[PDB]
């Protein structure tokens, strides 16, 4: 069913229970998938939330940081995060022309727990392109599609492939989509885990590889239909400035699958630390007190987090692939990669399970 | 008299284009949607205000731009792409905080007839200040209609400031705030360009109030209370994708002169755009073109110029969005409007002279 | 001498610590080795400023630390580490552009008998502004020994400014520039917290100056002419280091205050460091300690009131820097002093009252 | 002799002429190698120098870029590379403790041609850390190295390994330094060379990859002794925000071989460009024209570029490895790769020649 469970196992760490980013306790995820058969009118997309927290994401603000490999895409709610490093919403994803009316959305949803507080609301939204497989321009998501996403948001399993934001997706000229990982690191580490859940809608066949092996250059001959949005997430306490170095280890993962060379490429990656709370809520007006204690992780021990966050991207991408499906919508189709076709590929370039 | 300079102040050194507007950089064209509703706390005080870069459409004439946060307590679309390739490929557009989202939606709508088969993302600008004081601003009152309205509004020439469009219930020194905007023209032999700006000023405390550097603020703390600024420049030099980064934080300077710069709270988000090169390929993924393209870049011993006529233009700009904002009771809220015979007032008592 | 704020100039609203200087955030250190040598074109008006952080080593206890730059035209070591992890682990050196690399080299040489084979790769901060006007600036004249100079003179209590140290050979707005520092003391209900700068200040045109607001440089346009800045800001505040980036980036409200921030020319580079954390742990690669550090961190409702006192302090320390500056005539250039009667003057001709 | 000759090739791109960043027309190289044996005060050290033109930078100054994937390592002369896009001297690598020296010994270089021009000199100096065989504290670089590297810098094939600023440092716990490679783009593409330059002192021996063959993973066994510098360099002719772009796909070809996940790496990437040239020096209080033509590779061209930079980067630091040999220094000892041995490895995870 998954990578793993092919005995394709990518990197050397080890992965926390469900082997995504809900590993991260308290992380909940929840999809809301369009698909409607209608000509040139189809639709092939939808919203996948992220919950930072097992309640509010207001009420327990979260350390973040945004890395940016390649700007070629739309996001809402970054600016706050470059500057303060708190993620004070859910995050989501969705298709490229629906990222305004999904954000407005998220604020809307919280209107009925603001209490005379005072605040701006900054939903973070983050986007690929579905232009081929869905009718982008007719602009089919809605805040009903985003009330489900956070309805259906649970811990546990996540979905994969073409569901979700991921539906119409597609990465390395096969079927692309939502993908999603984790590690745990070993008790002299830390024991931390850190997770990752990505949108994956980029690159070009040739360039394909699964776990090193360059499997895309014997796999040309498929037929070819012819951005990646990545959130990290780890219960580690990092503060605002190591959230941003753990994002950009999401290039190093990426590269390995064979991305980050497209100018067309929205490569656009966030993280976020659950393990300071107790973070103050914004409330303009009303002050508390003039500090905080929080806690960092020193910095002989943030490499196993790269390390962690590098692999957890890395397989998220190659599980992306994994489940995805066939797709014939708007006159293009796509082809699922193949979980034996993977397999046959891998043992073409000279990979061996358990070598 | 109604702006500043009518008054007899003079804001910094240079001088200001024909219509002291960010409508002097030719093809520049900036229309408002006024919303104005009493419901008690359901009031509508907010709306929309729209900047096209070009004579055309923004899509078909990319403009080299770039942005500068100088304390991103705001929210914004489009900025990525600006950050990395610097192509400001849509109009641009002010709203309230909680609208961000419809604006920018509105507008990609607006581009699906004229996509044509064209294979692009619209990722339009859109930024914002905080008008839940005078505003129902949980209430999402503004939509594409709005969005619309202040499409077909966009014009040359004078630009109304004030409580108007995204301004139009925003507020500034504890006084009424919102749009203002002025320019400065740079004399021929620095190459004569012009350099304009448009704010939306929602952003800081009476005493902090500077007029042309004298402290009017501090001799203005009597005057009632009711108790974020986002500034486009635009310019026809041709400056380069990273040159417009270096203009767009001249914004920080003239910000600072006005008594700006220091708040938490205050989304202060600065984006800069040049018409100077208008030969710029617009974006048609999947369709190759040449090889390369000719541009033309401002040598640098002649960009220290363009500085300070952006600095002395935003400085202006907030100045004249305080002396044309106007009394607006909302909400259970009351905010009084700078004065311009109440301005002259404190400048005099502070030792400014005409 | 006398200071700014004894002419009876009050910049901002702010108080004043007990020695008005970056030294009243406690345990901080400045030092000046000034070198002031008449001969001819081979006349040497140059030198070097130290800052220690702390009381003893900064090795020993690193400080949260963060940049900002305005206008990179400049030269600056030991920058990448703090924008990567926000760790200033050195004094912080001032000298002329090129000096900056002996100067760099000396810092790490000084580290050396203390290392007793702890495992790090030592980085020093070393900043510039260019004397080459008054100073024979390729003769490269500084050397270790000076570096150790003002090492050795670095203390806590009142910091000379003017043509001394660094900026011995400096020029701000076509008077004598240099070295200036300040201070501002947050009360005790906004956390009791001091801020501090020190500038060396090298920047800006004539017409541009202004003093408390002042367009002091608009009746000084007379006086004869001779035709970068950086600065550091400190605080007990336990800033992290995103934090002490948000306060760096004030630098530019000051600057932009007293007239600077729109030359392509001048390296304008601001470093702001925190001693509210004091146990952080010194960098020994391949000795593991404990998983995590527990901080202290400002909470954002409390850090406007250091914005507005960084940005006091920088404005402040460089109306300092003008007013200590003397006469100095060097290879064939002179430079006049601002002078203190002359600013009076010139601040009661536009209105200006003590 | 180097990677390629081994019959082993990286990516897909086809080489210039040398294989080196010399393949970029006019740039030059020069090495100065310390080596000396003196028990704990032995050097081996040195400089490496790149000229970016034909002739004097100063009089002929380069678009150029910098990025940085983590900045755990000292460099002089980027902030107005940052600000303005401007290489406008040579470019050096050493050791950390080195740099100050280096940079003001090419300050100097320029005296005798200044001739009464008002200007600031900022050379671009670069680090990696030697403290493990080379007496780094001893300070043992001077400006005489600096202009025995200046006078040998020629075009050319360029030697690898620990030569220059290369010659004491240490890469996946192998011997590392100097490394480089290029790429030629097709004239549909616009003809253009991208060459790389790399002083590689990063990374632990389990994550060492080539062609994305996990030979680290068997190469555990050899003794171990226990940052990476990137100039890429191409005549197309890129903007300075061109060159960012272009800067940040060393991140790629990085990722690659196995780096990007450690704290202690000093991973600070530079890219500069050729294709415009005649851009004005810098003489302040002399005044030219308002304006200057010049060129802009259109971003539909760019992304062969991308792919360029990261495959003669990723080639590049296995150049470096390949090039190492044993060396033995103050109570330390490190094995060269060697390339029989990594024939060998290579072969061991299923990698075979003759693609
Ligand atoms: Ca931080
Ligand atoms: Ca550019």
């Amino acid at each position: 069913m998954r990578t793993r469970d092919l005995g394709i196992r990518i990197g050397l760490g080890t992965p926390g229970r469900f082997n995504a980013i809900t590993d991260v306790p308290g992380v909940r995820v929840g999809h809301c998938t369009l698909n409607e058969e209608n000509g040139d009118a189809s639709i092939r997309t939808g919203v996948t939330v992220i919950e930072p927290r097992a309640g509010a994401a207001h009420d327990s603000p979260c350390f973040a940081g945004v890395h940016v490999l390649n700007g070629n895409g739309d996001a809402t709610g970054l600016e706050w995060i470059r500057e303060a490093g708190l993620l004070t919403t859910p995050i989501a994803y969705t298709n490229t022309h629906s990222v305004g009316a999904v954000r407005d959305a998220l604020v809307a949803n919280e209107r009925e727990a603001a209490a005379g507080r005072v605040y701006w609301c900054m939903p973070v939204v983050m986007e690929t392109y579905d232009g081929l497989l869905n009718d982008i321009w007719g602009q089919h998501v809605s805040a009903a599609h985003v009330q489900r996403a956070l309805a259906a948001a649970q811990t546990g399993p996540v979905a994969e492939g073409g569901v979700g934001g991921g539906t119409g997706m597609i990465c390395h000229e096969f079927k692309g989509g939502i993908g999603t990982a984790s590690r745990v690191l070993a008790a002299d580490a830390g024991g931390w885990t850190v997770g990752a859940l990505v949108q994956a809608n980029y690159g070009v066949r040739e360039m394909l590889r699964v776990a090193g092996y360059p499997v895309g250059e014997v796999l040309r001959h498929v037929p070819s239909p012819f951005s990646i949005v990545v959130t990290i997430a780890t219960d580690a306490p990092l503060l605002p400035h190591q959230c941003t170095r753990l994002a950009q280890r999401a290039s190093v993962g990426l590269a390995r699958v064979g991305g980050g060379t497209e100018d067309s490429s929205g490569d656009i990656f966030l993280a976020f630390a659950t393990g300071n709370d107790g973070l103050p809520a914004a409330n303009y007006g009303s002050k508390g007190a003039p500090t905080t204690g929080v806690k960092m992780v020193n910095n002989d021990h943030i490499s196993a987090l790269f390390v962690a966050a590098a692999e957890a991207v890395e397989e998220a991408i190659v599980n992306a692939l994994v489940a995805g499906g066939d797709v014939e919508s708007r006159g293009a189709r796509v082809e699922g990669l193949g979980q034996a076709r993977l397999l046959d590929a891998l043992r073409e370039v000279g990979w061996r399970p358990g070598r």
